[PDB]
């Protein structure tokens, strides 16, 4: 049972295929039109059945032609309010309607962010895009939100005709809007079964220049350079994917670089992958996250978590994967030097939670919970964690990924449960399962806090990241001119970033500390995000507040959640930015992105 989703389940009826028609309202802020719903009955006698809705206008519900009867409960928070089709007619098992809802969003859909031109690279044209994982599809339009049920889905996109819409399947051509001649009408095609959190769009000034056989990229024109140039390791990584995963099914591979506001580094949206432009480093360090979302195309687009619960088999698979890509691009030193730092943020993780908090848990109970609150680094780190520790257990990365693809082939285009990925262990490794017996599997799968075991990590990288650290942490002010510039010589920008983590996890260091860092390692003139996040956070910390317009100005110049609201938090916390941080949150609330809008507020206490 999926705890987050109101809707019928999947034994009850199982949508089969979406057509979606409609129409970006920009001067409303709504999306109009109909979702057509092929929907399959798993029962007898069928006669209603219930879908998922948030902030939705219904305007009416037709099948065999006819408009039938409906009622939309009580909203239920988060979870929106649920939506009761009366059947015309009884269904017997397996039969299939189409039952088509005319409907209309609301300007507040928290599954859509509306920009103004201004809030846009070129200043002339809005913006619309979608983010649906992972219960916000609901706030688009009437299905079944839960990753238990998987349609195909076709559609039809009403935009002004200067901008331009992409969603998350093929391309299906362009045509004037014949009901009005100021807009264009684009199609899309989804042939692969796909669960509704994969629904995306975007609507905007939009242009693309290919980087690969199967690859464009697309941003506005002010972007499109700099990406092409960022992401150009997107087929070497693609074609390594294919073969850690098997074949890719998806046809293309596009990337999007959406806006600052974007919440995530990136989301795995099928055909259409869809990555915050703070990866626009110059230099493709960041570049494990085009890896990442390449490997959900196989762990999480076609072995999916069956409900949010479960969520780790998305998340840990992938960053399994996403470091084997690297680790063959730059190394296994390197996938290692990963892999521990991963440790290091699930460290970060449990403390900020606490040890014995419910969301430390590698599979979580949402009931009642609002996946976006209880959204973290666990999943990711903690799924990793146990993956890594089981290829160590079981004969290494050869083994393990031989285990991997096997997993990848057996669920495809299936949703899954913990115990069924366990299952399938067991019987793929069916001549190790005395070693399979010796993991603590109520522990890793369903204990808050670290793991009860830490797998072993080559620290070659590491060390000198580890070095430097421990330098200026046991420092004395007659120590501080000992340190200059050329400490950094001979570390990358990973080990940079690695070396201010483990900085940061002793935070704070003292006030003249930080300011001797700025004055040898200049971290100020950093543009890399990642660093200067890390940098910009010790500073704050350790209380310099020269560092706060800083903090400022990187909180609200991009939005992604994961720089976003620590800083805010940092900001809150220091005594002397407290009031300008809240006023700064208040000030800039309404134009945020609805969920990193929400969860700042939270976090503020606001
Ligand atoms: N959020 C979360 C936390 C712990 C386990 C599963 C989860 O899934 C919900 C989710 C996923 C992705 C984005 N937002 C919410
Ligand atoms: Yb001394
Ligand atoms: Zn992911």
């Amino acid at each position: 049972v999926d705890t987050c989703s109101l809707a019928s389940p999947a034994s009850v009826c199982r949508t089969k295929h979406l057509h979606l028609r409609c129409s970006v309202d920009f001067t409303r802020r709504t999306l109009t039109g109909t979702a057509a719903l092929t929907v399959q009955s798993q029962e007898d006698n069928l006669r209603s059945l219930v879908l998922d809705t948030k902030d939705l206008t219904i305007e009416k519900v037709v099948i065999n032609g006819q408009e039938v009867k409906y009622a939309l409960g009580e909203r239920q928070s988060y979870k929106g309010s649920p939506m009761e089709i009366s059947l015309p007619i009884a269904l017997s098992k397996n039969q299939e309607i189409v039952i088509e809802i005319s409907f209309e969003t609301s300007p507040k859909s928290s599954a859509l962010q509306w920009l103004t031109p201004e809030q846009t690279s070129g200043k002339e044209h809005p913006y619309l895009f979608s983010q649906c994982q992972a219960i916000h599809c609901r706030a688009i339009l009437p299905c079944q939100d839960t990753p238990s049920v998987k349609l195909t889905y076709t559609a039809e996109v009403s935009v002004p005709k200067e901008l331009v819409a992409l969603m998350s399947a093929i391309r299906d051509g362009e045509t004037p809007d014949p009901e009005d001649p100021s807009r264009k009408i684009y199609k899309f095609i989804q042939k692969v079964p796909i669960p509704c959190y994969l629904i995306a769009l975007v609507v905007g000034a939009l242009e693309s220049r290919q980087i690969g056989p199967r690859t464009l990229v697309w941003s506005e024109k002010e972007q499109v350079e700099k990406s092409a140039y960022e992401f150009s390791e997107t087929e070497s990584m693609l074609k390594i994917a294919e073969d850690l995963g098997g074949p890719y099914v998806w046809g293309q591979y596009d990337l999007l670089v959406l806006p600052p506001s974007f919440p995530y580094g990136g989301m795995e949206n099928p055909c259409l992958t869809f990555v915050t432009p703070t990866l626009l480093a110059g230099d493709k360090s960041l570049s494990n996250v085009i890896a990442h979302e390449i490997s959900h195309s196989w762990t999480g687009n076609l072995v999916t978590n069956k409900t949010w619960d479960h969520f780790w088999l998305n998340e840990g698979h992938t960053v399994y994967l996403e470091r084997h890509i690297c680790g063959r691009l730059f190394g296994e030193k390197f996938r290692h030097f990963n892999a521990l730092g991963g440790w290091g943020e699930l460290q970060n993780s449990v403390k900020t939670f606490g040890e014995t908090h419910p969301f430390t848990k590698l599979v979580v109970d949402l009931t009642d919970i609002d996946p976006d609150v209880a959204y973290s680094s666990v999943p990711y780190e903690k799924g990793f964690a146990l993956l890594f520790y089981l290829e160590q257990l079981l004969g290494g990365p050869e083994i393990f990924l031989g285990f991997l693809k096997a997993y990848v082939e057996k669920f495809s285009y299936k949703s899954i449960t913990t115990d069924d990925w366990k299952d399938f262990l067991y019987s793929y490794f069916k001549d190790k399962v005395d070693v399979l017996n010796q993991v603590d599997w109520n522990a890793w799968l369903y204990s808050p806090g670290l793991p009860p075991i830490k797998p072993n990590y080559d620290m070659t990288l590491t060390n000198a990241c580890i070095a430097l650290s421990q330098r200026w942490i046991t420092a004395k002010e007659d120590d501080l001119n000992s340190f200059n510039a050329t400490d950094l010589k001979d570390l990358s920008s990973h080990q940079l970033n690695e070396f201010l983590a483990q900085t940061l996890q002793r935070a704070p260091l003292p006030l003249g500390h930080i300011k001797r860092m700025q004055e040898v390692y200049n971290f100020n003139a950093i543009n890399n995000s990642e660093i200067r996040f890390r940098w910009l956070r010790l500073c704050i910390q350790s209380k310099w507040e020269d560092a706060i317009p800083l903090a400022l100005k990187m909180a609200t110049e991009q939005g992604r959640m994961k720089f976003t609201r620590p800083l805010f938090k940092d900001l809150a916390a220091f005594d002397k930015s407290h009031d300008q941080a809240v006023r700064t949150y208040q000030e800039h609330k309404a134009s945020m992105h609805p969920v990193t809008a929400m969860l700042v507020g939270k976090d503020l206490k606001v």
